[PDB]
């Protein structure tokens, strides 16, 4: 669809090396047993991150932008959630979203 088609291109550019920088904590899963961080899962019930919506959306799991957007802003938010308000991937999330978020509101 065209609302699906634009939902796949930003997060094609989410994934892409324009924002390398601040998105790569957002590539895979937390990955909490090699970090060693032992309230991830008590605290993030529903992890999310950019591989497993573009699992989904390769799919074609998402039935409209909605559904798209809401685990985008999942993923977003386990992060505000579960880290210290001054880390540094919170800093990340803050541009990574600015991205996602301005690329949602001009969806045609
Ligand atoms: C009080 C300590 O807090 C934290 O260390 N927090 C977080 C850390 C990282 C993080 C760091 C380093 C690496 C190498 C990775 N890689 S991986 C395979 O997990 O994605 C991830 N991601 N992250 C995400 C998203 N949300 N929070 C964090």
């Amino acid at each position: 669809s065209e609302h699906l088609r634009y939902c796949d291109s930003i997060l094609r550019e989410m994934l892409s090396k324009k924002h390398a920088a601040y998105a790569w904590p957002f590539y895979k899963p937390v990955d909490a047993e090699a970090l060693e961080l032992h309230d991830y899962h008590d605290i993030i019930k529903h992890p999310m991150d950019l591989s497993t919506v573009k699992r989904k959306m390769d799919g074609r799991e998402y039935p409209d932008a909605q559904g798209f957007a809401a685990d985008v802003r999942l993923m977003f938010s386990n992060c505000y959630k579960y880290n210290p308000p001054d880390h540094e991937v919170v800093a990340m999330a803050r541009k990574l979203q600015d991205v996602f978020e301005m690329r949602f509101a001009k969806m045609p």
